[PDB]
């Protein structure tokens, strides 16, 4: 089940700083777990995003996001997106290590998360 810290953390510290590639990203830093499988979304606003999909819950509820899947349209739409954020994907799951230490907010959530004072 989802972390309560890293939740948290995600809402306030971290408050829109976090994309849901960040998110898994850090689940991946954090707890060695990766995703089951990506699905390509939009948001409320029409935003891209890819969602990874875990055991019992996606990336997006770290985030509160309330995501919904592509259409055939917007696949056109965000074609840009879609390659940058795969892009982004490959290089994280590359060396995970480097992308965390390489990426100022990520660092800063790791040493936020590993001090609860």
């Amino acid at each position: 089940e989802m972390d309560k810290r890293m939740k948290s953390l995600a809402m306030t510290a971290f408050f829109g700083e976090l994309s849901t590639l960040d998110i898994m990203a850090l689940i991946m830093s954090i707890f060695k777990r990766h995703p089951n499988n990506t699905i390509f979304s939009v948001d409320k606003d029409g935003q891209f995003m890819i969602d990874f999909e875990y055991d019992n819950y996606k990336a997006s509820q770290y985030l509160d996001l309330t995501l919904t899947p592509i259409s055939g349209d917007e696949c056109k739409t965000h074609a840009s997106s879609i390659a940058e954020q795969l892009a982004s994907v490959d290089i994280i799951k590359e060396d995970i290590s480097e992308y965390i230490k390489t990426t100022p907010r990520l660092k800063r959530f790791i040493k936020k998360y590993r001090n609860r004072s």
